[PDB]
């Protein structure tokens, strides 16, 4: 208990390190996702060029 | 005291709940690249479909 506000405090600034970790991926592949949707609809509207160049 | 570590843990073992939850958020959103990326191609792939079918 005593070194434990301690041994939970580091534990906590290593589970918010790997917390943030998962969640600076989060964000990075966020980005990512987002840029692959906007890629994707790039592509999907550029589907929709082609689909409707075509018809 | 218990309640020094009970704190300090809460936010350990709640950064460990959000390490799950912002792993859960980055391994969907790799899960989502993928299938972002996926769909990108998918919608590649029918972009050569209807751009050959176009041509």
């Amino acid at each position: 208990l005593k070194l434990d506000k301690e041994n939970a405090l580091d534990r906590a600034e290593q589970a918010e390190a790997d917390k943030k970790a998962a969640e600076d991926r989060s964000k990075q592949l966020e980005d990512e996702l987002v840029s692959l949707q906007k890629k994707l609809k790039g592509t999907e509207d550029e589907l929709d060029k082609y689909s409707e160049a075509l018809k």
